[PDB]
């Protein structure tokens, strides 16, 4: 649908006077200390998305960061463990009110071992997400139309998933488990930034 | 060392008007749904210990449970993930103010991969704990003297370790990380009881 | 295909005055202590099937359990190790006269290592079994038509397989081996319920 | 200890008018079709043992086979899965009333993963069995004194172990599980002889 | 594409007055002691094949066995290690003049790791072998036409492959290497029959 | 395209008075001591290629070796570790001014784990390389048209890739890292020839 | 032995007007971004050593760094890949004239797979290195005598090993191999610092 | 005992007019193309041995190679697969009358998985071989006395082992199996030299 592309930051928050915002990122790789943040995508759940290109060496994005810091607004991620880490490493603010659809999937879709976003969207919404058959240079000065549409597709459905997962968590009486997991998730991301990314800190060995 | 052996429960809490209590358990195995709790050992950090034999089918232990429920008293474990699970499964109360020396070791003793209690005690206190060369039936009606001495030896040093680990956590500026881990540890134990004991809930796969 | 869908139980056993009944289950997952029984499917071997949706917390299903307890009726399963476990956990009655097509396949189809129901039906009957709905929300209040047809397809062919496998077991002179395996299968399922689900009880290690 | 050595068979059954006999074997290796049975040792549970040297190509041992066939005498083995296989392969008779200390250990000593005979004897009886520091040619025409004493040491304690394991099976309410396992054990051995020795017939894969 | 189907044995050797014969087998599985020989296939190198059904318990096939033991006729196999084993086990005669296309492939097609018959036929002859969609009951009294054609397809091309592989062995100067491997192959099969099927007899460990 | 096929050597260097030449090889396999060099392909980057057939036992190729030795011409490879080894082993000259697109990919395409030439050409240039549908000999006296066109396709695009990778290396400020890696790559190939091909010489173990 | 312990830096370079200096480090762990440098050890090759305690957050050590940047002085390490990384990370200077005894061992001691310092010293010098029986806190304000003597023992023998290894490299004609490996080693360490510490940059996969 | 040390070759064969000679080698490592032959040991089976130091680059040893070529003299090895390879690589002559105690052990000592020379000598002869406490430089100009004695100990007992293994091979009726294995063993070594050292040429994959 409508995808608004920005350089550096949102112009304002007129579209984000809401109770929950869907958030995703794109980077040059899986290691936040080496691989810089290149794109941030946002959606209010109204079927539109904002795509913000982040410049190399950029240290601040005040409007976006105010949104990320607002404790009255839940940030919805799929596998937020990574996005939280890269966002905190880049802008210096660790979000602390979050919902993760992957943790929710692992707590509710107990009849499968496939917890990726594509499988969740397919099963829960009968929506077919098409995943790029190649990767791309997210640090490119000009993003392609295909890149923009792929980047937007990762945030367009997270509100609907959160609603369904919240009903299922209520149904199976696991709400407090999920709440505690989401409360701990930002510290799991911090542990990743500090150097324990390969360690399950709670395991016996 | 003075070891007081009790049947079922502590007679009173006269010996436990303190800020922190060391706690450990002994079971018939690693699976709380199959392997029953057999012994609970406690120490005030003094030179004496209390060893409480738990009967088959015992569902209540009012004095012990008061300690486990008292939010004003920190419960010290080594690998509390297991002990919390078996205690909650046995008595129906999940402690929520805990300190775990194994998590603290993983957060401070970054120069080694051996985090067992014997090795920790050896490095931090130059105390040699001798571990039994065989296992035994902890459900026996009468415990042997060797069993009682081993059970007491498992709690006598956790206070000194906690003091040292708190010094190290302050030194390396990891106090808030440890605090968040300890806050989440009871829910990790509940996740174990509910059926996710073999799953790292935060891993990508 | 005629599929009769019921809530809670069969109305009567008028359609099941027979020597063998095909049985299958659906659940929320592979772990009976966490994942509740959601659907039970039955077939008389005719062109119709019964699909009984089981409610959350349901403890009783007298007509179904009566059928399961009738020692004059052989219960046919594919991989009955699981179905027997979940049935016994849910209703408290362990069937003791059973036939399992997966054990029979391993005892007769020695020229292949693929013993799943789809492959067996393909080889033995030239019948094409489809999929995709296997991983779906079986706890939904209203099952979809696709879910109902997929659930029924799992019982429609077990009688024909039992007939062919009995012929093959006779041909290779392995009938008494199979009979002994079927006699032990309920105890293998009980061992699973008691906590040895990950243990080969007969292995050296 | 008194060890009576015989060639071929017992002279008579005067010492074996008893309710249970301990049985063990020695062979040229683990594969009954290649590696012949070389020695059979028996004990009445007293302080003496019988060691019977079996000749190459020997097809019959009437007194021994009388014991193996007698349904009024329980045959005690440690890991009878192997001994039953080699005995049935050699003499054509499969015992069908058996007790196995390894299954009993796996059903009762749930607090350890070490189920060897040495560990069981050490824990349950505080008896130290010394195992040969070298292997040897059990097919030798004349066994050494060290060989004979080692071979006998494998049967002198099985009665005492069976008595203790019977107490634990009663205490933990697993008597019927053990009984069903013992009934299936001869068929597990037959499955081994027929060619499924590397296959857990009850596993999903 | 003449395929002559026989019961028990060839009627005579009029079509096999030749210097080399292509040979293949079908069985109930990979373990000769458990899985009986069901079919023997022969080819003169022409466009026709002979498919011989072997009965359960059959001990003799004088014309076939005469062919197998005639040292002036080279027997061509693909992976003859197996066929030689099952033939020797069934009829009591081990061929000693053989050619194996798998050894030849491993000695000449060093630029690939895929040495199956389909890949060899595709690369060297541009012949497309179509493999069944599953395995089948080769012990059936009447083989289907599709089964017969597949069985014939396995021998129709071995002469042409032998000719090409001989050219390749001459080109890379490995004729004596291949000859020594072929000389040892019957004894490798004997080791398999005797019980070393899982052992590389030449490996250090 | 125009592909010039030669026997033994280039006729002259009239087409190669240039700053960089794309180089690839084909062999009988991955082991230079066993598997001889069969074809060398070259391109100046003008959309044409030279395909040079190397004879068995050929020790010299004077015009080609002049190109390989000339320090003013950068030799571009994909996974030059192999090509450098086989070229030096065959003609006795190790190139020392090289660029490798695989090392460059590992230093720049950090967002993917697929670094093969097909994936790089597909992703970076939107060019579809169609690879062999089987293997080939390459030792054939006369190469097929399909072989020649496939062989040429491996050098036609390396100049464009080198240009892009050099731009990306500049963007992420990794030029000196790549330069040091390329300086060491010939010595890595030499280490392979001397016998350390299976050893990461820099690993702790 | 004489061991001089310093705080922060060497007092002067009066003892290091030499051609080669032995260098080793101790840290809080294997990950330079998390685990700080705690101790630096130096030796002139005589019977004395210098042990320099490095403070938390220390950015400068001018005399030490003069040694590190003196192109006329070879720095001898055992497994310098790590020490170079941690030194460059801490003080911002990468030594570029180095010798590593582990690379030399892998290039000369080809008859063994054990390349640790204890085994090398044992074989080459008949010197017994005693390894600490526990791990310790190298960040302690005051190191114990056992710690100081252990830390010194790691540098006292590197000169003698370098002499012997140089003889071995000349004898086996691998001098140029070693020189190229040593020249690349600082860049391998830089690659570790940049984020490729887990990647063999030269491997095919 | 008496150990005669020579450089290059035996002075004559006066002590080796015998029907079987024990042979062993020492090298700089496991890869014959990289790691040169350093020592050859010989024994007549009496209480003395000859130890011959081989110089770097030495291409001929006429008396030794005369011994190796003599078809009337059986060469006894332990794991001759390696020694045959290195001998053929060094002197160009492949022995073709051999006996290997390791193959014999694998064909007779079926009751164990431990086939090393030390274990064999311990079991079969009650002879204690003491193995070096480290590795050493076998290319040293002067071998130490301890080195010479260790090297000699590997040949002093092979005759007695051959006699015992031949008795056992007769007893289990595996003489023709062993004979065929020994005939192929030189060709297994040739395959190693040609480049198939890591390939079981007879395996399915």
């Amino acid at each position: 649908t409508e995808i608004r592309v920005h350089q550096g930051d949102l112009p304002n928050l007129d579209n984000y006077r809401i109770d929950a915002v869907a958030v995703d990122t794109e980077t040059l790789g899986l290691q936040p200390h080496r691989d810089r943040l290149c794109v941030v995508q946002l959606s209010s759940g109204d079927g539109t998305a904002d795509v913000i290109q982040i410049a190399k060496g950029q240290k601040s994005a005040p409007n976006l960061v105010r949104l990320l810091s607002d404790r009255d607004i839940t940030k919805i991620f799929h596998f937020g463990r990574f996005d939280l880490a890269i966002l905190a490493h880049t802008f210096g603010v660790m979000p602390d009110v979050v919902f993760c659809t992957k943790i929710a999937s692992k707590l509710t879709r107990t009849y499968t071992d496939r917890h990726g976003l594509k499988e969740i969207c397919g099963e829960l919404l009968n929506v077919n997400i098409s995943k790029q058959q190649q990767s791309s240079d997210w640090a490119a000065e000009t993003l392609s139309r295909a890149q923009i549409e792929y980047a937007a597709s990762d945030v367009l459905y997270l509100h609907r998933l959160k609603d369904i997962f919240e009903e299922r968590l209520k149904r199976e009486e696991r709400e407090s488990v999920a709440k505690a997991c989401f409360q701990f998730l930002p510290m799991r991301a911090n542990l990743d930034l500090l150097g324990w990314s390969e360690i399950d800190i709670f395991a016996h060995s």
